[PDB]
């Protein structure tokens, strides 16, 4: 059969570079004669041959006439979609995969794995597929909104890991990690270490034993929750990012956080998913994230990387790599994925970039995506071009 | 060549979830830009790598100019359609297999047969095709609309099996099985027991030795007729479901009609296609029936199970295991299928909520999915979200 | 490679019946949303797996602003296009295949030689392609609208046939017929006979030594022509059709043209297409035709059987065997062509049914599919279902 | 796994014919229903099976609300776009491959490479994509709109070779040469000889042993740079076309530049790019080429031959080969490619027709291709048939 799919060593190349936007938008002007779909929060994953660009539908088009709620995350309506990476998410184009308000895929090197929750708030459900098959599902263990990444799972030797996470918002959300073999749930992975607030993680490869994933805490700190998980023993730990270059949104002025590394300072209420992906190089790894350039609100987004160390007691600055996305253009959501390339992965960052105008129209996102190229330094940004007012 | 597909146990699970919703005039707006088909009598059915969403098209879109008929069951317009399930049958995604206004489908393994039939009332003709091809053709032999079962057909080793009837919706329809070998009949079955009238058979394989079929009775009872048909000696015996649970619509309250199982009762005029399909255990047999909640109107739907048993002698209550569609949704024909995992067979049932808003306005059907899915109980319901003005 | 294809039996059965209407038009309301493409001159070919649907457009949708000019027959814009045999013709889904304003194709079990006629009328050019490649012309020889047969050429054993014919329509219009291997013609075949005038011949193979067509004379003759090409010796002879069933549209009562088999007769000047194509039993043949229900309009479409004899001295009246369409709907150019099932050829006719609201309009075709299939007798008719007003 | 492709000769045929028209905004109506991309600079290119129609998409469609600046040539949203050839360039069909306001792309025979160029005019980037991996990029050099070829790039045994020019448009623009294999620079070619300004170099394989191409001076010349680059050596040359049939668009009268063949002449500043393709036959070179008739202005396009002689050292007239566009119909760029037959290749000629209405509408492109096709003289002329009002 295909074999299983492994991390491999990056392709050679020192800076990220735009490579692609998909703005399904700029055809939905009234007088216009395409059918966008509303969508959030979108991630790519990619197996051998190809990529899918995922994201959550509000089952609704532009124009049209339902876009009342289409701001609200969770509903009876949302549906994990996906197109192939290069298409526009359109009615026709795309793949409606499952009922899903939050959601994550990834490919094993044989199949796709979908993971999808819905059910009401208090008692939500995983839901996972392999292929065309509904294959397992996992229960609510806190009863507050069981939701998982909005980003790919990784699978390694066949065995695909994904962050789940459950409990209030603004208080304890204690997240585990399930071990999944085509499609069905074979173990639980409750981590150890500064657990009590870890959502919507990013996770990638640091090599073939570990897993390491930048997470969100919505509840007390601006610097991210750093998991890293041995995929030999099935044990995950999670401390604080501690560098000062604090990832989160809101955050407070950076290297403004006094004490010790897992000191959570202040501005802690509030979060935004961040991008992370590594360079995997034969003797140093270097890792990859954004941040919002607003320090309070969804505008811009800026790239960061750090070579070796140990996140969770460097408190050094991370090393400014470039606007991806200028201030003056929406910066929301950013996650990180891998192409496969014939011998290599090449690392990629997306960014969503939502189309806000409130409660009282349509509320959507385009999908902006830099990669690693080549050397010297990143050109140029992105904005969407749409004029929400067509 | 491919092997020929046969019924395997079913994967593991023991309850049902929400699996997916085709609801296609979510963009049907008239400010929209899209071209969803005005159809009726979804069903699905599954070869091993795919499956094929099918339907009656009325051969209209909305928006458009030609509502106007699109209530009524026959004409010289509607087709067999289908789309690959997860695309929103349009115009431009639908393959039109067909002129039909009653249908089936299945796939053997190696292709997929398509039954449709069409004609006039007083003698219609059953027509097959498989693949490209147009294979062969059944006469009316009651001269009183011969029709199938609008649900998927099944084939076991390159046999297909499929019920179809022919006779009057007030009074006697015999149904008769069609034997189907690489699109040409082999052989017919004229079953044995209650046959006075049976039609629209929701079938599927409690072995590999017998098919079985929850069918309706259109005259004389709420109790469905059951059909158990051996697939080695080509026999097939009817008789009325005995569960106090009736499964039809209309239908008198649970437990009503006293007497030994095949009396008839009460308000059996009238009914509905039912949903049914097996749950195949090593030891055990499970039978998943839906019928819907409302007990004169085509409205919510909901789910019951019952593990062994005889279904023609037992008059014990079904399980209730969850509401499917709640009653302010409609809830009209539902059917069984199965999606073919790796090493096991997935049950679902899928629902037609059509929405109707009577003969001056476009009349047409969302498909709801519910599959075996994980332990627990079922958590969450559908709605359709059409405003039909629009 | 995969090998090239011969005739074979055809499948059993004795009737033909209503297989398929592709009607495009059902979809170009003003206020829907869909672009099916004007065209006319439709025609069906397939090979091993799949049929492709062909035809001339205007290079234009409805709705849309180009209807002016979509009457005519030859300019600038007219092109050859395709969609799988049951996808609607539409502006997406459509493959350009070349610029043409008549056309032929034909699969010869490896790849599609497609073909069109473009070019000044008194100095037309047949364009050949072989897959993508365009690999060969043949030039005016009459210099008076080179043109072909607006229906599948036959291959056998890897060398196509093909008719084309040039000359005056109210004149003399002497048809060739080319043998065509890989896209390339490697022989001219000047058949001998009853040669004055000969034109959209519709062929298929009696055999594998012999080609037929019934084809149509514009100017002498409601007879057709009928040409016998033998594909081994590689010369052909034509001589009129003699039963009294008189095929042309317009044409006299069946029966009235008095004196010998090739006696011109009356109402003459003028034609359509037709219908024709082979059953091909092991002892007996086969040939179904179509005419007009009216004499003297392009309404209507009736069947007609004649099994072995011979076409040029049998004047005895073919079997009528059905009305495809009622003197109601449109019933214009009709071609035959067969589908590949797994060991046998199934005969089927197509119709070309025009919306035409003249000059003042678009004008374009809807196109019904009547197959041979089982036994008894033609069951129903088509209708277009199109309003030209919407 | 699949052969590198080499050139092979051409195929039989001695004048070229009129083969296709994409003319996508013959669907952009505002009463219509369809979305054609605005696009310009296209290009085809072919693998051993398929050829992919390219395109600069501005990220917009007709009917729609961003046409302002869709006649500006480089900016943040444009993109390189592609269809499988035969497919109109509709927002649905389209694959977008990645951010570019100037691109390229050709195939080794077993997988793609894209090229496409943005960031700031001051420091633009090359970046290359293999399938659907990012994997290189290459620097501007002379910081003034690095810029590549807007067609085909060449490959032979896995490695393609690439044009790239960067400077100004008024003044020096030294192009250089990079050699690619599996989407990596692996070698810098810097040509000897006139090399002023070169831009927008159209080229294709004289044999196994020549690139050459024909390219755009835009500031000191009417006469194209003609380039030969020994893909043994990897060397490369450049002198100026001596013909007197001056190819670039402005020109002088044809023979009107006296002095050596070296000499600029007259009407040097600006140009166009344009079309050049070679036929191969086992002893002689055809090289085909296209001009347009207006010698000022982009209107018209006309056919020119010359078999044999050194285009450096040959002021011998070309010989006229036929109008494929009227001075009436607009005439922008043209591009040469070639589709792979069986055991040969078909050289061709593609041109841009832009629909200009100036700055205050939108502006786009039809592509009309000629193909060397059979004997004879070329016959018809290519008109689009767009009304731009509508
Ligand atoms: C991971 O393991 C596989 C062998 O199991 C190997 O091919 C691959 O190179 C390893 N990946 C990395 C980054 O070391
Ligand atoms: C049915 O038979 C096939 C082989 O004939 C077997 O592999 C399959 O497991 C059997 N199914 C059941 C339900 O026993
Ligand atoms: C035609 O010839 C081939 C063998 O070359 C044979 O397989 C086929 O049956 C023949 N067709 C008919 C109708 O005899
Ligand atoms: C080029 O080389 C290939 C093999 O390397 C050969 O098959 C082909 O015919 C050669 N082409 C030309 C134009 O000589
Ligand atoms: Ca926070
Ligand atoms: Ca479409
Ligand atoms: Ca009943
Ligand atoms: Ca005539
Ligand atoms: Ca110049």
């Amino acid at each position: 059969e295909p074999e299983w799919t492994y991390p491999r060593l990056s392709c050679q190349g020192s800076t990220f570079q735009k490579a692609l936007l998909i703005s399904p938008h700029r055809f939905g002007e009234a007088r216009g004669n395409s059918a966008p779909l509303i969508i959030r929060e979108p991630f790519i994953a990619c197996g051998p041959k190809e990529c899918k660009h995922f994201a959550l539908t509000h089952y609704a088009a532009q124009p049209g006439g339902y876009y009342n709620g289409t701001r609200e995350d969770r509903n009876k309506l949302r549906h994990l979609i996906s197109v192939k990476l290069g298409k526009i998410p359109t009615v026709e184009n795309s793949i409606f995969h499952m009922a899903a308000w939050s959601g994550s895929a990834c490919h094993d090197g044989r199949e796709w794995t979908y993971i999808g929750v819905d059910g009401p708030d208090s008692n939500a459900l995983i839901k996972i597929k392999y292929g065309e098959a509904y294959t397992d599902t996992y229960h609510s263990y806190a009863n507050n909104i069981l939701r998982t990444q909005e980003s790919a799972c990784n699978c390694i030797g066949g065995d695909c890991y994904l962050m789940i996470t459950d409990g209030s918002a603004s208080g304890i959300s204690k997240c585990r990690f399930l071990k999944i073999r085509e499609g069905r749930i074979i173990k639980e992975i409750f981590p150890t270490g500064r657990v009590e607030h870890t959502e919507e993680c990013t996770c990638g490869f640091a090599s073939n034993k570990t897993i390491e994933c930048a997470c969100r805490d919505n509840s007390y700190t601006a610097k991210r929750p750093f998991v890293k998980l041995n995929v030999e023993t099935d044990t995950a730990e999670i401390r604080l990012m501690c560098t000062e270059t604090y990832l989160d949104t809101p955050r407070p002025d950076d290297g403004s956080i006094t004490g010790p590394c897992e000191s959570n300072g202040d501005k802690g209420r509030g979060g935004i998913k961040g991008g992370f992906v590594h360079q995997r190089m034969a003797s140093k790894i270097g890792r990859w994230y954004s941040r919002t350039m607003s320090k309070t609100e969804r505008m811009g987004m800026e790239l960061y990387v750090r070579y070796d160390g140990d996140p969770w007691t460097d408190s050094d600055a991370l090393a400014h790599s470039g606007v991806m996305v200028s201030m003056k253009e929406p910066g929301w959501y950013s996650f990180g994925f891998e192409i496969k390339d014939k011998k290599c992965d090449v690392p990629c960052i997306g960014i969503e970039m939502v189309h806000d105008g409130g409660k009282k129209t349509w509320h959507s996102a385009a999908t902006a995506i830099y990669c690693l190229m080549g050397s010297g330094q990143l050109l140029w940004d992105t904005v969407t071009g749409v004029d929400m007012a067509l």
